[PDB]
């Protein structure tokens, strides 16, 4: 089957309002950059964002031309007649509009809450989505947590029978009306709503995961913001999701989560596989077309694990741009972040540049030995592992943030396409690594295990190993005269077969 | 200023029953007439063990036994109360022989609490039990239930409360109302199987006497003080199998409440019951022990203490060697494992080469024999002195002992008791409790006072910060913390308002 490529397509309302495809300092990535090559190489295309009003029903910034809206989305609507598996999604949310404090969340809590509310909220998706001609739902709420997530789980499963209802009646079984969400990449978020994942991903034909923003200027310590696998002499953290609701003993707690851990694209899709009732397939990882940049970091391993004296506040505080050779961050007004497309043009200037790879992370980093800068991003060649690991893993793909990111050829996302389709590509001898692997054990996930049945009247040692039940238990200490179960002497530690 | 409960074990086998003899130990070691009125007046409780559970599922004595003469005897300990106006003839039921795992009557235990109907017949048994014999209250000692039987053990619990409150007012016993009772476990691991609704067991009760004692035995491997009041570093540790009950806390909250290893001691198990939310101090009652355990095969270096040895831990004793020098009640009972504070007195006096020597740590008393390589761990009057100042620094509601035909002819031990909480001339003000170990956990049940500013809604935290937010104070476990302590898993809570 083949794996889905999604690429966001992010443009904001002043360049919806003045949409050009003949001026970039106005438009900078015009849908006119998508050739139909590109439209071939990319299963979905997210167009965003989208919002949730006070209303409490999906719609558009209400400061948005709905002309120029429209003839936006045409263009991209007009890029599948180069590819008949292509949909042109709507997302609705984002950071801005869905974080805690972002300016509609309240929207998002509120819309969830009731029956009515959920009908009302799925019904303005299924009517957006047909009135500008989308192929699908998404929804990137950042991120919805306790009392909310019963809500949210609801809310997704109306707008699936809606979806589903939608298909038959437009004859559109050949290319059915879907619905996925942006998911957290790290653990801190995704402890909000993790104990529920299996209901969560349940509607949906996708989750995609955003691991990425894995490290940055808000964190102390320079480190990887996307590292396939762990690094032991990078920074660790600390498992949040040690303190979901789950409702496990402290030794499942601690086998499923160990910590500290190494933040890794592997550790979040280990984590979310961890949860019985993920499959594989849904899980859509994600890959930045950007770099993050730091100042003030020492020499010695090429700016890796400093310190430094990046502001990591938004918006960038100051007016000094000091990411040499980044035009980009100027126009844009923070030296902190670069697109690929910046990244690779810098490294062509000869400004001071060393690109250096951390074999064990398997991912690409620059370092200005000079100004004592320091940039994590990713490339055609840490991607390489990565479309590696989709497979390995029998992942359902992988997304991308954003197209207008990568360079004016298209090269990402063409290696990307390459890494999975072509014929001429050979990956059966990449190496790996023998960075660290994330190797919780969950409940959900024991591996087959043989042991002789459980005796009732027995008296069981420490560390004894029974089957009861459909498990295999051991047990925590000795002179265990119960039977497995609930009872606090015995684990759950694999599956009968 | 309220009188500290002294409740002290009275055990006669059916044997002794039906061969009752107030003028021939030979054949009644411990008559009711040895409980003179002096030693009557320093009790408060004096529980007649032990009563059973039939197949038929209510309250009963063993069948062998002599009614009349059964009768007679309990005639002689209610006829104490004419020396003491406070005195309660409680009776129990169950006990380690009849109930434990894989003890005769188990199942009647399981099953008489199952059903409404059983509890209800199972309640009303033993309120006819009490009125018909003549007893003040009812004594449960179940070791013990399991998770699974836990609900319908409250549930039973309840019914005998409710009946035995109407009968209070139905006899007009107002001023010495009839009470109820537990023997609960005074060890981390039994405590685990019904730990979680310590609340709710203990709801229903006047009291829960814990049995901490037993906490050293041949069963264990390193020999060890039976009885510690305090940790000692020195000596073994264990596994707290709390972290492994069924309450369905977070890591963090489980870690914090539960160390482990930690030291099996009578400060732990009275810090254990406090730690959960709803058991009042005043309900807990510490047991002590009026018998030692002894070991034999030990080595020096330690007199005896914290040393491998050889000794048996099978019931019953496996063999027919009576190695206890000097124990001629050994013999009697055809065991050397375990002799009264009475025998071990004599034992010391006479010339058979015992040291008596004091762990300060644990404040308790130890014998070593250097010549044979024995070990016994008891308590004494000494030890007592730092358990009852322990039970009035903590609030305590009394102390509980196993068992009256072990103290000396003098009652030198239950005097001691008396004295440490009744007498006027006795002063403790200067006892020094020592450097001993101390259960540091932390649970709902034993937050610190604490004050911090009060949360606001819209503002991001960092990592440890603190807050007051529902009558109590909170700490965020990580950074950039935007929602609020009960709704966000950042926040844990530390504290009480």
């Amino acid at each position: 089957t083949r794996k889905a490529v999604i690429g966001y397509y992010f443009i904001p309302t002043n360049q919806i309002n003045n949409y050009t495809e003949t001026d970039t300092s106005v438009v900078p990535f015009p849908v006119s950059n998508i050739t139909p090559a590109k439209a071939k190489q990319l299963t979905h295309i997210n167009f965003s964002f989208l919002d949730i009003n006070s209303n409490l029903e999906c719609a558009w910034d209400p400061a948005t031309n709905d002309a120029k809206a429209r003839d936006v989305v045409n263009r991209l609507t007009a890029l599948k007649a180069h590819n008949p598996s292509l949909r042109i999604m709507f997302s609705i949310g984002g950071w801005y509009y869905s974080n805690d404090l972002g300016v509609s969340h309240a929207n998002y809590v509120n819309a969830v809450k009731t029956p009515a509310s959920r009908a009302k909220f799925a019904q303005s998706c299924v009517r957006i989505m047909k009135d500008y001609g989308f192929d699908g739902v998404d929804i990137d709420w950042q991120y919805p947590q306790a009392a909310e997530v019963d809500g949210f789980i609801a809310a997704l499963q109306e707008i699936r029978t809606l979806l589903n209802q939608q298909t038959i009646t437009d004859g559109r079984q050949a290319l059915p009306y879907q619905l996925t969400i942006a998911g957290a990449g790290g653990a801190f978020f995704l402890s909000r709503y993790y104990s529920k994942l299996a209901q969560i991903v349940a509607p949906l034909d996708y989750i995609n995961l955003m691991t990425y923003d894995l490290a940055g200027p808000w964190e102390k310590v320079t480190n990887h913001q996307a590292a396939l696998f762990g690094d032991a002499a990078g920074p660790t953290f600390y498992n949040a999701l040690r303190e979901a609701n789950l409702g496990w003993s402290w030794e499942e707690l601690t086998r499923a989560f160990p910590s500290p851990f190494s933040l890794t694209v592997d550790a979040a899709v280990q984590q979310h596989l961890m949860m019985e009732g993920v499959p594989s397939a849904k899980i859509v990882m994600g890959v930045p077309f950007y770099g993050r940049a730091f100042k003030g970091v020492s020499g010695g391993n090429g700016g890796q694990y400093s310190s430094h004296s990046t502001p990591g506040e938004d918006p960038y505080p100051s007016t000094d741009y000091w990411l040499v050779g980044c035009e980009e961050c100027v126009r844009d007004k923070d030296p902190r972040i670069a697109s690929y497309r910046q990244l690779e043009q810098m490294l062509q200037g000869n400004y001071g540049y060393q690109r250096l790879w951390n074999d064990k992370t398997k991912t690409p980093y620059l370092y200005h030995a000079q100004n004592g800068l320091f940039v994590t991003y990713d490339d055609a060649e840490s991607f390489k592992y990565k479309a590696k690991y989709i497979k390995q893993q029998q992942l359902g793909g992988v997304m991308f943030w954003h197209l207008g990111q990568d360079n004016r050829n298209g090269d990402l996302l063409a290696a990307l396409d390459r890494y999975f389709n072509a014929a001429d590509y050979d990956d059966s001898q990449l190496d790996m690594g023998t960075g660290l692997r994330y190797t919780g054990v969950g409940p959900g996930n024991l591996p087959i295990m043989t042991a002789p049945a459980y005796v009732p009247g027995t008296t069981y040692a420490q560390g004894a190993l029974v089957s009861y039940q459909g498990y295999v238990w051991q047990t925590k200490w000795g002179y265990i005269t119960s039977a497995p179960g609930s009872d606090s002497a015995w684990l759950k530690v694999g599956r009968v077969a």
